[PDB]
């Protein structure tokens, strides 16, 4: 997939987990294809840095929001949606890249509190944030809501504990949303980045040589395709960046 | 499936949600096929009634435990496992029938608090209880751990919100567990009861005529098959009571 440089021109896209890794890559890449990108993350100064990088390249500084998905309330999610609604007439896209890995190890050992934290970030807060942004998404001529999945969201595997559970939940919640919007202007889908050179991947696989992995840059074609009009007939699906 | 009347003779099986509906049916039916049944539920007097019914038929009163999955802690789950361990040398089976439906309606409207409650009962507390009982399950010559799923745990559908999300999570968590135990003495699987004559079904489908549905009694063959040795080679699977 090699789209024109103005695929996303004027499309307003919110990118969560934007501080580093695949989230930062997608924010940069979406801005480079003409998007008006809105960044969301945990750390204010780390967001400022990504936004400044886009400003250095596009010459308009992206707006950012700090939101801690672990601790956020429904009302805090509504505050973000209210703040976006005050600056923009619509969202054309929402890419959820934020996620917590939690503990890798056997179910006999999984820490209950960490397990609850994984569910809270990956499922409940991602839901709460989504719900607050649905009205803005429906203002798009062709809105696109994307969740982050994993191969362990399709087939559970030993030691993947809360993470795998939360990615199965993410496929389910994506399928509910996609069915509810199916004949309307909003499409909803998941992306499995596959093994990619990130700190999360290295934490799970400390022996692996990350230099043998594709980078976040390498996997961008799929991320671009789901936000652009070439994917507009596709909803309810889960895609592998590296099949 | 028509097994001998002593299929489950002397097998010690914990049944959650045992106060009414499919949970109460399975507790009765397991006792009738020779099981030593342990009941778990919310209401003490409702449990006493089911246990008394089994005592009236088998002449030994089942032990019961009150546990509120909505509010229970890891330590409360460990207290149950400790109390079972003090009376019994093993668990031969654990059937999780407890579940919360939460709200049926569109994702734009799902109440966040109810959504969190559904996740807490159907996923996190069911996990916590499971983890606390794994050592007792491993003492069985052929232990069987069964989760309750739904057709909306395999394919998401409009208006199924937190419930569908939590049943996808339940398939994932069942697949992790099944992979971790695959070459050991514990098998792990899900059951989808299908549309059955219960208060949960009627709440979701108020127009439907429940008298046209199979009862919990009708769907028991599968519940019996998964606790008996005829299923001992099957793990990681999700079964429909009514295909
Ligand atoms: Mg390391
Ligand atoms: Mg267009
Ligand atoms: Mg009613
Ligand atoms: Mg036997």
């Amino acid at each position: 997939y090699q789209p024109k440089q103005d695929l996303l021109q004027n499309r307003i896209i919110l990118v969560t987990g934007a501080s580093d890794g695949i989230g930062r890559e997608a924010a940069l890449t979406y801005a480079r294809y003409g998007a008006t990108v809105i960044l969301l993350g945990r750390n204010e100064e780390k967001l400022r840095r990504v936004a400044q990088h886009i400003a250095d390249e596009q010459h308009v500084q992206p707006q950012w929001f700090t939101l801690d998905l672990l601790t956020c309330t429904a009302e805090e999610c509504r505050q973000v949606a209210d703040r976006i609604a005050a600056h923009y007439p619509r969202l054309d896209g929402v890419l959820h890249n934020a996620g917590l890995l939690g503990e890798i190890g056997p179910m006999s050992e999984q820490d209950p509190q960490i397990w609850q934290d994984v569910m809270q970030v990956n499922v409940n807060a991602t839901f709460m944030l989504t719900q607050a942004l649905l009205p803005l998404l429906l203002k798009s001529d062709a809105g696109s809501l994307v969740f982050t999945s994993s191969s362990v969201g399709r087939q559970g595997r030993a030691n993947w504990g809360a993470y795998a559970t939360s990615k199965f939940a993410t496929e389910g919640m994506m399928q509910v949303l996609a069915d509810e919007y199916q004949n309307r202007s909003l499409r909803v889908n998941c992306i499995n980045p596959g093994g990619t050179r990130t700190s999360m991947r290295a934490s799970a696989f400390p022996t692996e040589d990350p230099q043998k992995l594709k980078t976040p840059a390498d996997i961008m074609p799929l991320y671009l395709w789901l936000m652009g009009d070439d994917s507009r007939r596709k909803t309810g699906m889960t895609f592998d960046a590296q099949p």
